[PDB]
């Protein structure tokens, strides 16, 4: 229940995954800096609705290897390719949460749709989060990005504590998950690679997926919160929907970034409607 | 230190175990939703007394694989059998704590007594924990059972926080462990399979071991607290003792469910006096 | 990346991580933590052009948790197997707290052919035990027994308290966040209870004074002036005095865990010594 996806200095880089149930495959791709365990509220709904659910832990996160390099989307996407190939998956639905939307974007662009029936962008970073002189439309400027980087560099554990509180907060509303659930998530992020945790920030904030979204001509759903403080709908999900013909949008009212946990009922109803269609 | 005990969706199921010391083998089987680490206070006393001590993590728990299926006693007992077979254990004592009493009961019933010297039911779920009009001497009625399942389904992490508090409390006394120790146990439970955690509730509450206990013709010890909130003596150990006429009881005054930790000396004394010839 | 080094029936494996390319710097963590304790050193070392290897001592972090071998003969044998398996050359061994014991015993037992330099950081040599005959130690019998009975009786609570002192410099108890402290508590909580206990005797009562007589290579002592567990005066000071040509970096306000609280100074001292 590890996939070997490469080597670094001749040591295998191994990806931890879980593969549950019977049915068409739904591959769930977690956000930063969490793991496959962040999909707790989705897995049973999906299996009960007749799908086979695969989660995996991105390199550097969860129970996967912690290499020094490879923390960019070409490699992240190759890692996903090895998983789909090794499990011999067909008619797959790719569900990318937050930075996992990047693997989705790039997978279609690089490897095409032979194996892929449908895709879902859930609170996801495309089309391109960076705000700059060349891309004045985006959400995250250098200054904002540097704060994340400097937090991870100077006190990652305290920064993660703060980040996880905000991840499940919608505006003023900070009671959408229990303190135990928050701490649980903090601890999943605590164990991650410090290097991978840092490099991911650059990857998810500054990778431009616009060219990739062009190759999308399969059914596509955007699930997103209207109160997402990390990846604002107007700068991400809304534009991914507008980039992709025939895509559907489920804007969840009062949904924060971690809306798959906070608004599980609504998230799953939108996801399940989309899959059975 | 893993044993492969099966396969599901093309991937092995592995059980983590530890094997310490030299002498007669004593296999310690943990309760829900913890791991082999719950035996911290027993292992050293057993090793020092000249026993070889094997702990393992039940499928779905601790460091073992987290599959989707197999969370019922036929499989759990099959996993135990493979552990005994693979480690070639002879002249074994099985010690089952809480739901681990179920593997004890079912092993003897299914595989016989040829490998087995003695057995111990510690705060253990047999004979049959379900409580109903027709089976009034169970411990857990439908409503209670549904409160467990609901808690795990809707906020497992908060539910576990509360469960761990009651686990070590003897009536109104809740200072029997430190907060650090309780939180340690919380974290062990947090990392378990959500599905395994849920299905176990049905396994331990609705499995009838009465027929299995009929086959116990080997020396049997019941160790149980008189203040066990989760598995009360009167509706479990007391009845196991009555079901197995040879059996000895060590009823520990002020003992909560987690009495192997709160009353380690009294627990260990009962175990050592029984283990000896 | 990470890998396992093979070192009843099941092999003992040591978990290690190997990052970057260049001359190797092998970081040996203190009790009862793991390789993850080096968080603040790894990046600066690789950025400076070194390869950084960390490993988890048997019983700790992600390594096997056997019943025996929790003494410096075996701990140093484990280190030797790792360096042999990786075929390392020109190594700088960095031993934090009890990890200075592996450094001392490695040079004494296996010699220096694979080793260019050594660093004793907040380290337990020359001999941490404090007694009548050996007043120059740090830890007396009453203190040692407090550690043992704490670990036997409520290891989790003992660790919570230990981790508070680890990062405190006298009255400065704000040097790390609660989050960081609790992260370190959890790393310790998952270690072997048996290894955790036996290490106390290994780090407190092993005498490395004859080992330090074999040191004829460049040597840096990095130590805090406010280390409650391993006071400079009874450790790093004496290790420096034992070793000719050895350098000292005494960090002002540094507690035991100064590699985290004072990363900037710890790292400056280390890099200056590595390139010389
Ligand atoms: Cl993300
Ligand atoms: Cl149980
Ligand atoms: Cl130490
Ligand atoms: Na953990
Ligand atoms: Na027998």
């Amino acid at each position: 229940a590890k996939i070997t996806v490469g080597t670094e200095n001749q040591a295998p880089i191994e990806i931890y995954y879980e593969d549950h149930g019977t049915g068409k495959p739904v591959v769930l791709i977690h956000g930063w800096p969490l793991s496959g365990r962040s999909w707790e509220y989705q897995v049973p709904a999906l299996v009960e609705a007749g799908y086979r659910v695969i989660t995996y832990d991105r390199r550097g996160f969860g129970k996967s290897s912690q290499p020094w390099e490879g923390y960019e989307y070409d490699t992240f996407t190759s890692d996903l390719h090895q998983l789909l190939e090794q499990l011999e998956l067909q008619n797959v639905t790719l569900v990318g949460f937050s930075m996992g939307g990047g693997e989705v974007a790039r997978y279609i662009s690089t490897y095409g749709t032979d194996r892929i029936e449908k895709v879902v962008f859930a609170g996801a970073v495309p089309p391109y989060l960076y705000k700059s002189e060349d891309h004045p439309e985006g959400a995250l400027d250098d200054a904002t990005i540097e704060t994340f980087k400097s937090g991870v560099i100077n006190d990652r554990l305290a920064f993660l504590d703060e980040f996880t509180k905000g991840f499940f907060a919608a505006g003023d509303r900070t009671d959408l998950v229990s303190e135990s659930f928050r701490l649980y998530n903090w601890d999943i992020a605590a164990g991650a690679s410090p290097k991978g945790t840092l490099d991911c920030i650059t990857a998810f904030s500054k990778t431009d997926f616009r060219k990739d979204l062009e190759k999308f001509n399969i059914p596509t759903l955007i699930i997103h919160g209207d109160s997402d403080a990390t990846v604002p709908f107007e700068y991400s999900g809304k534009l991914t929907h507008e980039a992709i013909p025939n895509s559907k949008v489920a804007l969840i009212k009062g949904g924060p970034h971690g809306l798959n946990a906070t608004h599980a009922k609504e998230f799953n109803e939108a996801l399940l409607l989309f899959l059975k269609d």
